[PDB]
């Protein structure tokens, strides 16, 4: 008697980037992340111009699951996992990104890795760009600063899906597409489009133009992929952060609106195949004038998704006052702190509720089946000499989660296709590339610094999550 349905995905999400290391084994290329040095709390990691002698990378080696994954994934059988979601490495299948041919060594690397999930009871579901292009895309073709890589990544996407189809069902095209809607900040545009700036640039105009490129990238992709498998389940990957106003008053709650049109407009084109109206009339305000042609909006009317898969682990706030009658919205600077809730070490707030929020907001739009593909708190774990780590943190973050997903569906009515919780076995985090922010069930030893043994060690949220999936969500 489960409120949660009884073919529920249970499993755990990772990117390839984030856990495998053997950055430059098998004949992988240089990708994006390979060039991102470690940071900390309060210290931006940096892009440097190609991989510098006297610079730590922590994506090189990472917790070397390109060797371990026969271990890790009895592990993850243990844990009682169903599916595990990770990306496929584009610069394992194209190093370079513009080879004619793809590499057949990558292409076995994944072949093995999928068939020992599947051996173990564990379905594969992938995204196809998670933070790791090809750096050679980036410094000779501008990334999706140029229409050509449009094609560089559908190439990549159905070499993907033609070797795979027996094996991985559910896919998503791009990885919190919608990250980029902060484009002060050099990480999303560098992670999620292979933008890097140049001084004096309109970084707006740049990152729009990149997110159309990549819509029509992803629709191209969805229509390639559902004749290749109509049984594909083909999702985009929104990172839902929600946007709260401040208070009641009326400018708090049009500022609030206008932040989601401008962080959220990329789900609309994922799902319903056009532009919505606030975000068209906004560029054209702004004189934003992208490369937009028939063909692609014919691509994207073609290309709408099947799902929404999204990562949860936050809520935002917002003032209105003095942001007029145009309430822009500027990501880096306009947040404010929500009294009513409690934050990370990271300053990442906590807010189970706003998760069913997020999942209302998605429902009242867009009545599709939803996919929670990362959700997770990030904190400092200590070893206790005997051994165990005794993360109820964790476990109370993650387990208040779950009781507000499971009310959004009891009382909702919410489609909910799956859980992955993010970064449940230990890796390098993304944001700030540390090893010291924890995410996993799973502990392993290395420090941000790169010291340690590598082992890894089951922390006590591993017994509490076994249970949750043994119990299809009843016992939290
Ligand atoms: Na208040
Ligand atoms: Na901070
Ligand atoms: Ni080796």
């Amino acid at each position: 008697m489960s409120i949660l349905k009884n073919d529920f995905l249970w499993g755990g999400a990772v990117a390839a980037h984030q856990l495998e290391g053997g950055w430059d084994q098998g004949g992988k290329g240089v990708s994006v992340a390979d060039v991102m040095t470690a940071g900390a709390h309060g210290v931006p990691r940096k892009i440097t111009a190609g991989v510098l002698p006297d610079e730590h990378y922590p994506n090189h080696e990472a917790i070397d699951f390109y060797h371990r994954y026969q271990e890790d994934i009895q592990l993850f059988k243990e844990l009682g996992l169903n599916c595990f979601r990770t990306s496929i490495a584009w610069t394992r299948i194209f190093p370079n990104g513009d080879e004619e041919t793809p590499n057949e060594e990558g292409l076995r690397f994944y072949d093995a890795l999928f068939d020992e999930c599947l051996k173990n009871g564990i379905e594969p579901v992938v995204t196809l760009s998670h933070f790791e292009m090809p750096y050679h895309l980036v410094t000779k073709y501008g990334g999706f600063r140029n229409r050509q890589v449009i094609d560089f990544f559908v190439k990549f996407a159905e070499v993907c899906f033609t070797r795979y189809q027996k094996k991985v069902k559910y896919w998503m095209t791009f990885n919190e597409i919608n990250n980029q809607a902060n484009y002060e900040e050099d990480f999303a545009p560098f992670t999620n489009s292979g933008i890097a700036y140049q001084e004096g640039e309109d970084r707006e105009a740049i990152m729009y133009q990149a997110a159309h490129y990549e819509l029509v990238a992803s629709a191209r992709a969805v229509k390639i992929g559902h004749a290749i498998n109509p049984d594909f389940q083909i999702g985009c990957m929104i990172a839902m952060v929600p946007i709260y106003p401040y208070s009641c008053n009326p400018e708090d709650m049009m500022m609030s609106v206008s932040a989601m049109q401008k962080r959220y407009w990329f789900t609309d084109v994922h799902v319903r195949g056009h532009y919505p109206s606030a975000i068209q009339c906004y560029l054209k305000r702004k004189n934003i004038s992208l490369d937009v042609t028939e063909e692609d909006l014919t691509d994207l009317a073609n290309g709408c998704v099947d799902y929404i898969g999204f990562s949860y682990c936050m809520s935002f706030a917002v003032k209105g006052a003095e942001k007029g009658p145009t309430f822009d919205y500027n990501e880096a600077k306009d947040l404010v702190r929500n009294p009513y809730v409690a934050t990370s070490d990271w300053g990442w707030q906590i807010d189970p509720m706003g998760l069913r929020y997020a999942m209302n907001w998605f429902n009242d739009r867009y009545e599709l089946p939803l996919f929670i593909v990362e959700n997770g708190f990030g904190a400092i774990d200590e070893l206790e000499p005997d051994g165990t780590i005794n993360d109820t943190y964790r476990i109370a973050y993650l387990r208040e989660h779950i009781e507000m997903m499971k009310e959004a569906v009891a009382y909702d009515g919410i489609d909910l296709m799956g859980y992955t919780p993010w970064g449940f076995i230990d890796l390098v985090s993304a944001s700030t590339g540390e090893m010291k922010k924890r995410y996993g069930f799973i502990y392993v030893d290395k420090d941000n610094d790169g010291h340690g043994t590598l082992e890894r060690r089951k922390k006590k949220s591993f017994a509490w999550y076994q249970q949750v999936i043994a119990t299809n969500g009843e016992e939290l």
